[PDB]
């Protein structure tokens, strides 16, 4: 459909990113539909799609399934409206220029399934001629009309009870008409304050909401993390939240565009104060709590995208952390009367012992504790100490400390790490089945361990979304919690890769194509007959097919076999395209391979042809240099924190520990360890927009920073507080 294509092109050139043309969408959309995956597309479809990445790819998702669904629904309003006979030309065009569900939605009220309502009662004893003639002819006596239409069999005994029949009979004909809803809608957005207090007599229960007590801001500007507090707040009972602008006697504005809609003017006619009854009941009753809903329903998406949106970088920056590699590791998971629990991990990542002990309090059992760890480390040639953040985590960082300060001989490191994660593995099937007879408070320090040996690999071993990032993530909704750490987890294994003969069923999953049962399927198939000689092989693998072996092949590494090109991500579909370079270069492939001066003479543009274009061939030849080549930057961690690096040994890419030592109006200059400050420029030190550089740091502050740029001659170093940018 051209409309989406036009559509989703649009809200793609919004983007930092740039102009998307219809033309680029419509290909992209196209290959997704029939199965390709993002990651496939982003690395060997840049020329279908204008080189459209990750980023570009998963929004461009995201949008596709809404308006879809947005035309979809379209669709069948109108089926319904011209089913009831009710679909004039000009509520036909208003159907098709409707931009938003809610939108569509409001158009179609009139005419949607009715529920037994007192309106719809009342009218099944036929009140509507009451409610219309009191409408058409203010000067008619309320009770006089009403008289007449007495009837107790039908429920209504008195003229008080017509008269309410037919009061809800226009309140619900007022608060279904389109127009009406949208001057509401928007009014209400750009004028009510969203109003949170709290509720009486739980000022102590509720006391970690004590700062929305009394709360009142702009509904139109309340940010994201206020917004989450005051939903989460009310929805345990502690807060109440509502909108105002809005019994002084005072007319509410709203009320007032409810009868100037309808035509109402409360001009002293017998029927008029009943009429402006109608309107009051209107508002108070229907219309209010209705875009309330909407509104509240409005800040919540909002705020909840926004949420997420953090989560998902979050977990990027723990996938794509420079490992530490085959190093034998103590891992620490913090704790107080629980304990601290104790796993150490050889080279490989096996398991060789555990412990937990109570260092702090209450039991204090703090040199006994130094003691074991001590031992520990000694016996099995520990070089690392992986500490969790959670509970206690700054009094276990401070043993480790000590540790390291009575036994510099052991030349132990100590590094912070992340617990995301780390008790929802320990209790489930897969850990059960990874250490049946290891207690469950013993799993999660071990996944500390290997959480620093390589957080990649440890990390795809837990359901994404129970990898814990932030605030509010168990609060937040659920699907597009995992729609968008799937997807985040997808990105990040293919982009760096598997050895398919060594990676786990785990790891498997997530690349390209491949699911649970075809991880399984591989990794069964190389246990039975051995590791896998080549890529082709892999078409061997009972329900590997076709289809699946071009989505997953390119993101598969087949290290030291028959076919050298396996090692790296240039896709079997262009291997006849580098035996075309060989061959015009006279050298087999395999000297090709690292050959940096040679391969960088090249000209691409010799090697192109209609299937694969100038990105394809630029991509080979980069892969040709170096294969397979990992994403994620070196450790240099110990380095760092003797402080012996120099600026000659920094690469694009590091994520590095700096401190803040100025701050000026254009940005802030870091120190991290060479000698020579890094400036961050007022933009980068915020995935948010920054106005003053001052609200965000201050000298001393620790940061995180992304080496942008390394200039040896000028003795430079680009800096960046953005993970999402990137070097180059």
């Amino acid at each position: 459909m051209d409309s989406i294509n036009t559509r989703i092109a649009e809200e793609l050139s919004a983007l930092p990113s740039g102009r998307v043309q219809p033309q680029q969408v419509a290909a992209a959309v196209a290959l997704l539909d029939e199965g390709s995956t993002v990651p496939f597309i982003a690395r060997y479809r840049k020329e279908v799609t204008g080189s459209l990445d990750d980023t570009q790819l998963r929004m461009l998702e995201e949008r596709l399934r809404y308006l879809r669904e947005l035309e979809e629904r379209r669709g069948a309003i109108l089926a319904s409206i011209e089913e009831q006979g009710k679909l004039t030309p000009e509520l036909a065009r208003d159907i098709k220029l409707a931009d938003t569900k809610t939108r569509l939605e409001d158009l179609y009220l009139p005419y949607k399934q009715k529920r037994r309502t007192k309106g719809q009662i009342a009218l099944e004893a036929g009140l509507g001629a009451l409610a219309d003639a009191l409408f058409d002819d203010p000067t008619l006596v309320p009770e006089s009309e009403a008289a007449r239409f007495v009837d107790a069999e039908k429920g209504f005994a008195d003229v008080k009870a017509v008269l309410e029949g037919a009061k809800y009979i226009l309140m619900e004909r007022f608060a279904e008409d389109a127009t009406l809803l949208d001057k509401l809608r928007v009014f209400m957005k750009n004028e009510a304050t969203l109003t949170a207090r709290v509720v009486p007599g739980k000022e102590q229960e509720g006391a970690k909401f004590s700062d929305y007590f009394e709360h009142d801001e702009p509904l139109k500007s309340a940010p994201s993390h206020r917004a989450l507090a005051i939903f989460r707040g009310r929805n345990e009972g502690v807060l109440s939240a509502s909108l105002k602008v809005g019994a002084p006697g005072t007319l509410h504005p709203c009320e007032v565009m409810i009868a100037e809609r309808f035509g109402l003017s409360n001009q002293g006619r017998a029927a008029d104060k009943w009429l402006a009854e109608v309107v009051r009941w209107t508002w108070k009753v229907k219309l209010y709590t209705h875009l309330e809903t909407d509104l509240f329903g409005e800040l919540r998406d909002g705020a909840e995208d926004e949420a997420i949106s953090v989560f998902a970088r979050n977990l990027h920056d723990l996938l794509l952390a420079a490992p530490a590699g085959p190093r034998a590791t103590l891992g620490l998971d913090p704790g107080l009367r629980t304990g601290v629990k104790v796993a150490v991990v050889d080279a490989t990542g096996k398991l060789l012992d555990t412990a937990t002990v109570y260092p702090h309090a209450p039991k204090n059992q703090w040199d006994q504790t130094l003691a074991v760890l001590a031992a520990l480390c000694a016996k099995h040639q520990v070089e690392l100490i992986a500490i969790g953040n959670g509970t206690a985590s700054r009094e276990t960082d401070k043993l480790a400390g000590e540790l390291i300060k009575k036994y510099p001989g052991m030349k132990l490191t100590k590094i912070m790490v992340s617990e995301a994660g780390a008790s929802v593995y320990s209790a489930s099937e897969l850990a059960a089945k990874e250490f049946p007879e290891l207690d469950v408070s013993l799993r999660g320090a071990v996944s500390i361990a290997r959480r620093l040996q390589d957080p990649l690999a440890e990390l795809v071993k837990i359901e994404p979304k129970s990898i814990g990032v932030g605030q509010y993530q168990h609060d937040v909704s659920q699907l597009k919690l995992a729609r968008s750490l799937d997807a985040v987890v997808e990105d990040c294994v293919n982009a760096v890769g598997v050895d398919v003969n060594t990676a786990s069923a785990a790891l498997l999953a997530r690349i390209s194509g491949l699911n649970s049962t075809l991880a399984q399927n591989i990794v069964a198939h190389r246990d039975a007959n051995g590791a896998f000689r080549t890529r082709d092989e892999l078409k061997k693998v009972s329900r590997l097919g076709e289809k699946t072996f071009e989505q997953a092949a390119g993101f598969l590494r087949v290290m030291n076999g028959d076919n050298p090109l396996d090692a790296s991500a240039v896709h079997p579909e262009t291997y006849p395209l580098v035996q075309r370079i060989a061959a015009d270069t006279e050298r087999d492939i395999r000297s090709l391979i690292g050959d940096s001066a040679f391969l960088k003479r090249l000209d691409p543009k010799k090697f192109t042809d209609e299937t694969f274009g100038l990105p394809t061939v630029t991509d080979i030849l980069k892969e040709l240099d170096k294969p397979g080549r990992d994403p994620r930057p070196e450790f240099k961690t110990a380095e760092f924190q003797e402080g012996v690096e120099s600026l000659k040994d920094l690469k694009p890419g590091m994520v590095l520990e700096g401190v803040v030592t100025n701050v000026t109006n254009f940005g802030a200059f870091v120190d991290i360890g060479v000698h020579q400050d890094g400036l961050v420029h007022i933009s980068a030190l915020s995935e948010k927009f920054v106005k003053d550089p001052y609200e965000v740091v201050k000298a001393g502050d620790i940061v995180k920073v992304k080496v942008m740029e390394v200039d040896i001659p000028r003795n430079r170093v680009g800096l960046s507080m953005r993970m999402s940018d990137t070097p180059g």
